[PDB]
C-alpha cells in the first residue's frame, strides 16, 4: 500500500488510469480509442495518469530542482519577485506558490497597451527561467495533445479546441506546502477556472479528489514516473459537464510538498462558446471571454496585490471592453 496519505483525513486510496500520449496526434483509430478511453476515465473517476517520457521525465527533474532553489532563498529575495503589470510571481500565504504568468517584455505591443495581467515575469535569475520555461513548453505539447484526443473521443469539429488556445494563456503554479507542525489545510475543496489542469508532484504526498457522481473524497498517491490530468470550470462548461469539473484539496503531510501545477488555456483574447452537440440541442447564449474570466478572478484571489491596484488606477479594466482584446 504505502499510505502516503497525509495523517488525519479520511478518504478512499485511488486506482487510477496511466495513459501514454503519442507526441503527434493525427486522428488515427488509434487515438480516437485512446481518446474515448480517457473520456471514460474522466468520467468515472475524474481525473487520469500520464506517462511522462524520458525527455519529459528530464525537464521535470531539472524544474524540480529549480523550484526548490527558489523557495531556498531568503524570505525577503522571494518577496521582492512582483510585477507591477503581470500577476507572475511570489505568494506567501499554508503554502507558498511562484505563479509564471506569460512572460512578455516591457516593450511587447500588448504590454506597451496597458492590456490588464500583461507583463514580464519577475525571475530571481536565468537560471529558474531556463528551467521552469523549457517544463512549460513541454507540458504546453502534452495540453494540446490532450485537447485533440478529447475531441476525437468526443467527436467534437476539428479544431474545436485547438482554435481557441493558440497563443494560450497557460500559466504555471510553482508550489510548495509545509508540514503539519487555516491552521490545518493547505488548501481547501476547490474547483480550477481553466480547461486542463496538468499537475505533477513529489514522494510526499496530499492531493485529494472528488470522483463524478454515480449516475466521498478520493486520496491521489504519488505514482512515479507520470502526471496527473483532470479538467477545469471551463471544460464543464464547454461540454455541459459532459467532463467533469474535477473539485481538489491539498492536505499538509508529515514532510514538506513539492508540486506543479499547470493550466492549459484559451487565449487571452479568446470567446469561448459551448459545443452545441453536447447540449441537447440548445446551447446557452453564455459565451465566457477567458480574458475577463482570468483577469476577474486573479483581481480578486489576490486582491491587495499591486498588480491588482495598477488596474484600477490606470482603469486597465475597460481595454476588456475593447474588440481587439477579445479577437484571437
Ligand atoms: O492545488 C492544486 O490545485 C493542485 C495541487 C497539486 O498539484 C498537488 O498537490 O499535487
Ligand atoms: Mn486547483
Amino acid at each position: 500500500l504505502g499510505s502516503t496519505m497525509p495523517p488525519n483525513y479520511v478518504a478512499r486510496v485511488g486506482q487510477l488510469k496511466t495513459f501514454t500520449l503519442p507526441e503527434t496526434a493525427t486522428g488515427s483509430p488509434s487515438d480516437v480509442e485512446l481518446g474515448k478511453a480517457m473520456i471514460n476515465a474522466w468520467r468515472e473517476d475524474g481525473i487520469l495518469q500520464v506517462s511522462m517520457s524520458p525527455r519529459q521525465q528530464a525537464l521535470f527533474e531539472n524544474a524540480s530542482a529549480a523550484s526548490k532553489r527558489f523557495f531556498a532563498m531568503p524570505p525577503n529575495q522571494k518577496a521582492a519577485c512582483v510585477d507591477t503589470q503581470s500577476y507572475a510571481g511570489y505568494i506567501a500565504s499554508y503554502s507558498e506558490i511562484f505563479t509564471v504568468t506569460k512572460d512578455l517584455p516591457l516593450d511587447e505591443p500588448r504590454v506597451e497597451a496597458k492590456w490588464p495581467c500583461h507583463g514580464p515575469c519577475p525571475w530571481p535569475d536565468v537560471d529558474m527561467r531556463t528551467p521552469i520555461q523549457q517544463y512549460m513548453d513541454s507540458l504546453g505539447k502534452s495540453g494540446e495533445t490532450l485537447l485533440q484526443m478529447i475531441e476525437y473521443g468526443l467527436s467534437l469539429h476539428p479544431d474545436t479546441l485547438t482554435s481557441l488556445t493558440k497563443d494560450g494563456w497557460h500559466h504555471l503554479r510553482i508550489l510548495r506546502f509545509p508540514q503539519n507542525n487555516k491552521k490545518g489545510r493547505g488548501i481547501g475543496s476547490h474547483t480550477d477556472y481553466g480547461l486542463l489542469v496538468i499537475a505533477a508532484q513529489d514522494e510526499v504526498g496530499g492531493l485529494f479528489i472528488r470522483p463524478p457522481a454515480d449516475d466521498r473524497w478520493v486520496y491521489v498517491p504519488p505514482v512515479p514516473g507520470v502526471f496527473t490530468v483532470f479538467p477545469g470550470d471551463i471544460m464543464q462548461f464547454m461540454t455541459n459537464s459532459y467532463l467533469p469539473s474535477t473539485p481538489h484539496k491539498v492536505g499538509l503531510n508529515t514532510r514538506e510538498r513539492f508540486a506543479f501545477a499547470y493550466f492549459h488555456e484559451p487565449s487571452f483574447q479568446a470567446v469561448v462558446s459551448p459545443v452545441a452537440k453536447l447540449y441537447d440541442g440548445q446551447p446557452p447564449v453564455e459565451k465566457i471571454h477567458y480574458g475577463t474570466h482570468f483577469t476577474n478572478m486573479f483581481m480578486r484571489n489576490y486582491p491587495d496585490r499591486i498588480t491588482t491596484e495598477r488596474i484600477i488606477k490606470e482603469d486597465r479594466l475597460q481595454l476588456l471592453d475593447r474588440p481587439e482584446l477579445r479577437t484571437q
